């Protein structure tokens, strides 16, 4: 029943799953340095084996509004956990 | 019919197909500029659309433990032939 923002959590908590995501600087900021292997994770995960880079995507995308996640604008596959929203939610 | 790999080989030999995909370096590796024209033309060659990069990129998939190819990991849509494999495949 996990959701995507909380399963990237768990590969980022985890420091061996770096060759695919990995975490840049401190304050919520993570680069996909393997996006293709990141979205075939979550396909493992969520028992979803069409699942594809442009899926993984577009469900990132979903998150802007929802003081879960933003898109880095400066650089690929890289996307900031927003602060304040994450930490709220990792409570109930 | 013909096969995916071997479609792709074919498309690699010709050196015209830069503009969808090409050989990178000298060791198998292999790089899809136009990944949605190489479906495109696979679509065509197997007379079965609705074929797509979706569709194509899971029937690579099939080949990462057949000794054919395997997908290269820090990047989209680059991928490796197995040297031994294609080899022996061929005769």
């Amino acid at each position: 029943q996990i959701q995507l923002w909380q399963f990237l959590l768990e590969l980022l908590s985890d420091s061996s799953n770096s060759s695919c995501i990995t975490w840049e600087g401190t304050n919520g900021e993570f680069k996909m340095t393997d996006p293709d292997e990141v979205a075939r994770r979550w396909g493992e995960r969520k028992s979803k084996p069409n699942m594809n880079y442009d899926k993984l995507s577009r469900a990132l995308r979903y998150y802007y509004d929802k003081n879960i996640m933003t898109k880095v604008h400066g650089k690929r596959y890289a996307y900031k956990f927003d602060f304040h929203g994450i930490a709220q939610a990792l409570q109930p």
